[PDB]
């Protein structure tokens, strides 16, 4: 099973602009690493995938949130 | 048919480091746009998809070549 030789990275290149509800949240997903500038994406119900800032401490509580429940 | 609100970019973090021989080129795809950093991906025979810098001469080449035949 060779791995590929070096596919892109789905890394964020910005964020959205406003904290989405928990009722938008049903789960999340975090970029690569490869790129120095990974982040916290957000599944919501009504779209698809949300980069956010992990400076924003609401990111952060969302995800401890989802970590627990 | 909405569209998502902020999904991630498959963008390059780097690229490989030795030409692809046309005989492990049948096809290729360009990066994303939003990161002001994009790229063009070969996709080969026996890997997936691999980045490579368009400033090397033969990247720009080999992409001709693909416009071509």
């Amino acid at each position: 099973a060779p791995m590929g030789s070096d596919p892109p990275t789905a890394c964020c290149f910005s964020y959205t602009a406003r904290k989405l509800p928990r009722n938008f949240v049903v789960d999340y997903y975090e970029t690569s690493s490869l790129c120095s500038q990974p982040a916290v994406v957000f599944q919501t119900k009504r779209s698809k995938q949300v980069c956010a800032d992990p400076s924003e401490s609401w990111v952060q509580e969302y995800v401890y949130d989802l970590e627990l429940n």
